[PDB]
């Protein structure tokens, strides 16, 4: 089978008092992510992993973040690929993300037209290390498997 | 042909057990085994290590990895391979790589040739480069 | 079939008086990457992903830290060893993270170099360029990082 893998990375600064939107979920918090778009680091990492798996370049080259993810999926399908699964990790010292993971997974699954059982989102802190551990930013990592 | 991929990340502060090998980190804080565990739960879409094994009292990370592998199996997946990287400025890890690989392979019931561990320094950059923490990354491929 | 995945990571310091070589491309810049070889962080990450997928260890095992080695030659040798182990490469994806210089103008040349070295068509190789949004040592321009993923199949 013509399987392909992709990987994505994104990070943004946390600044006052933008909305904190991750995986399409607005999370109550005193700061939010800084970017030209809504700065949804998780959706950006996933988008990059998908463009990467399909050898379609990157988010910079191509481009709210859910609309961008739906367009990415469209472009991946246009190239003849089907998405098999996505896995991801968010690294944030605060706030607590566990209560929001299920809604993120639902949003992603809806945007990629996947069943829930093919989408995973994990949450981590950075153990108080570095800019992530000081709460200066939030990072996301993603992996995607597609097939032509 | 129902393959799935997963990825994992862990870091801990240095105040030493890595890949089950006593060679320290502040669980037993085994960053490599935690990253692998997260990659496996991610491939099976089972969530994450913090949900499955919440702060198991007294359980070491090899035990947690074996329990993860059991849950992945009960979900209907077989593990095909794992790859990983440890980033530590010190000590030297190369002499311990085979022992780590053998521990992981034993816990996952995989042949040695399906398990890989790599080691890197951070070229003196950041908290990793100053010896303040150790990071691990992992990737896993599974099939239903 | 017998698919395997691998992942790679590399970072090098940026310093005056070195060539900046990324993905085999010599990029004009007043600083370059420091290492034993030409310090091509992108090629090194990809090399690590390939050795990882094949369960062949890591770049340090194979090419011990080569003074000024051409990392394209190292990548070609890595690919030869992966093939001798019985694996065929299916795809490579990667990311480069740098505050400066601008890398987007060079991405296509990097992809072409990687594809030629791995005997792959261009549509199986991807390179993505990022900044680190002003955060950390990467945002201060102290070094450049690369990440890679590879899929192989044991023939
Ligand atoms: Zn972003
Ligand atoms: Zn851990
Ligand atoms: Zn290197």
């Amino acid at each position: 089978m013509d399987f392909r893998i992709g990987q994505g990375y994104d990070v943004h600064q946390l600044v006052p008092g933008r909305p904190l939107i991750i995986g399409g979920v607005t999370i109550p918090y005193e700061r939010g992510l800084l970017g030209h778009s809504d700065a949804d680091v998780l959706l950006h990492a996933i988008t990059d992993a998908l463009f990467g798996a399909a050898a379609l370049g990157d988010i910079g080259r191509h481009f709210d973040s859910r609309a961008l993810l739906r367009e990415c999926a469209s472009r991946v399908a246009q190239a003849g690929f089907a998405i098999r699964n996505v896995d991801s990790t968010i690294i944030a010292q605060a706030p607590k993300l566990a209560p929001h993971i299920d809604a993120m997974r639902a949003n992603i699954a809806a945007d990629l037209d996947l069943p829930l059982d093919r989408v995973n989102v994990k949450a981590k802190t950075n153990e108080k290390l570095g800019y992530l551990g000081r709460g200066e930013g939030i990072e996301a990592q993603a992996a995607a498997l597609v097939v032509r």
